[PDB]
């Protein structure tokens, strides 16, 4: 698929940089015709087929295709796509309250505060999984707050750069995100499905409740080895006043066998979550 090849600067003005990663930089922008504000994500293109730098067009098109499908309060939405020789530029919904990662660095949350966030994340993921979309990169850095100066911040899931349609129940691809958050099947290069996201939610929940990462080692290989072995425990110093039901919820997500792991529907019916 080809995208708009007019200069994006003809139609938008950019402002504050929101952040950057290995292949993308995201800048606040404003559409000239409407005054409405967006986040412009500049994704660097591959400049030869055998190169390892930039993002392959296949990978860019997959992210765009997935984003075009989604419309839900807890997920980022796509406004427009432009491209030039160097970049594909996604004009995305602006979420200006910062990363859940940074919000957490300020606070450990109460179970109420944790479940307020978690319920939104679960609602977003329920929507995605209902459409057979696995996100594959869920972590606090990819959860953005709309406004962080309110008692119960609303959130949106971002960064669909690893997301895939799972129309055959699994994908077998060497899809691989951040060691602290990837499921054992990712670590072991096994077929992957919606279940991998549920593991990541378990890790996120552990972090929300304790401020500690359950599998984090001193090096990435240690973290990955810990994940594969399900080497985590609930340290009493962090979890002494955490309910047994909260621990139960986490325990049923951090399960090595994807078939035995709670699904998104299970998570919404679990007694810690269910109203
Ligand atoms: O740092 C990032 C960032 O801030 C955002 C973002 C912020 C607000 C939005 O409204 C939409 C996206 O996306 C990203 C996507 C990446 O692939 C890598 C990043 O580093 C960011
Ligand atoms: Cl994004």
């Amino acid at each position: 698929t080809v995208f708009r090849q007019e200069n994006v600067d003809d139609y938008y003005d950019t402002g504050e940089e929101l952040g950057s990663g290995q292949f993308a930089v995201v800048k606040k922008c404003r559409e000239k015709s409407t005054g409405l504000q967006y986040a412009a994500k500049f994704i660097k293109k591959r400049r030869t087929k055998s190169s390892r730098r930039g993002v392959s067009r296949e990978d860019i098109e997959r992210e765009v295709s997935i984003l075009k499908e989604i419309q839900h309060p807890n997920v980022i939405t796509l406004h427009e796509v432009y491209e030039n020789k160097t970049d594909v530029i996604l004009i995305l919904e602006l979420v200006a309250g910062g990363e859940l990662f940074d919000f957490l660095a300020e606070k450990s949350l109460t179970e109420e505060e944790a479940t307020e966030f978690l319920k939104q994340i679960l609602n977003g993921v329920y929507y995605l999984h209902s459409l057979q979309i696995a996100h594959f990169d869920l972590k606090p850095e990819n959860i953005m707050l709309l406004d962080r100066n309110v008692p119960k911040p609303r959130i949106k899931i971002i960064d669909f750069g690893l997301a895939h349609k799972i129309d055959f129940g699994n994908e077998f691809k060497n899809i691989f995100g951040t060691p602290e958050f990837v499921a054992p099947e990712i670590v072991n290069y096994e077929p992957l499905g919606l279940e991998a996201d549920m593991w990541s939610i378990g890790v996120i929940t552990y972090i929300l409740l304790s401020g500690a990462s359950p599998f984090l080692g001193d090096t990435k290989q240690e973290t990955l080895a810990n994940v594969s072995a399900v080497n985590y425990e609930f340290e009493d110093e962090y979890f002494s006043n955490t309910s047994a039901l909260a621990k139960d919820f986490i325990r049923r997500l951090l399960v090595k066998d994807p078939k035995k792991r709670m699904t998104i529907q299970d998570s919404l019916q679990h007694p810690w979550i269910k109203p």
